């Protein structure tokens, strides 16, 4: 069975990618979900308007990822996360997010 | 130093994602490039009119990628690759591509 990838794309105020990425340094429970395999946090190069940060998560199945979304550790990790348009959100550089889902058809490691 | 990721995003005719991904099973030189680490080939899950396949390459540095992009082996792997729009591209389901580049700010492996 193929691996599954979920991407959370963050649209951010220009210049804020680096401080946003630093927030991902320490784990907050994702690693405890059966089926989680690994994660990458990327900054999109050569952007001219808003910054872009992608959070890529790789799982043994889509069910594993859904289990994480419904988990208590997901809620705990996101409790102090705010969008800029939230009532108490003005200081946040995070404008919006968009989730993308993928089937991993092939993988190769050197 | 951070890892680097290059993405080649293919727009494909509806239904051709699976046949296109099978073309990546066999290596054609990239494993010989110093700095190359791994690759994922993904199909986007959605309801669009076209299929979308992404080729994600992970490298020790942007230089490693640049070296590959300019190499004889890159040329070899792509010598029979055509777009639908190419003079001899009648058989190809590949409509277009776009390259994206990313700095990898963080990685975690279970
Ligand atoms: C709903 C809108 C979301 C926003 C604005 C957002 C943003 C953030 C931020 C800023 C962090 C770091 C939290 C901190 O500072 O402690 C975080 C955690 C994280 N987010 Fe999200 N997130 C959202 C939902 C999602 C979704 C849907 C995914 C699926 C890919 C995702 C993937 C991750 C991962 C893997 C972590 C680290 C979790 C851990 O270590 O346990 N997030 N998110
Ligand atoms: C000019 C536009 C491009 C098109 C239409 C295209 C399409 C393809 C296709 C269909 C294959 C399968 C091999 C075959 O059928 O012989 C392939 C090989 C491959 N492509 Fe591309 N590609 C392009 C440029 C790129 C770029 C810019 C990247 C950078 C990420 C890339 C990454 C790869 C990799 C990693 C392989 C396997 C290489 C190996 O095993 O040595 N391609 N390409
Ligand atoms: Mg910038």
């Amino acid at each position: 069975a193929h691996m599954f990838m979920a991407e959370n794309r963050l649209q951010l105020q220009k210049g804020s990618a680096e401080e946003t990425i630093e927030r991902f340094y320490n784990r907050q429970g994702i690693e405890t979900i059966e089926g989680f395999q690994q994660m990458f946090v990327t900054k999109t190069l050569n952007t001219e308007d808003t910054d872009e940060v992608k959070i890529l998560t790789i799982w043994e199945s889509e069910d594993s990822f859904n289990n994480w979304l419904n988990s208590d550790v997901f809620k705990e990790a996101h409790k102090n996360v705010r969008l800029k348009s939230d009532d108490d959100g003005q200081q946040s550089p995070i404008l919006s997010n968009k989730v993308f889902k993928y089937d991993i058809g092939y993988h190769y490691q050197k």
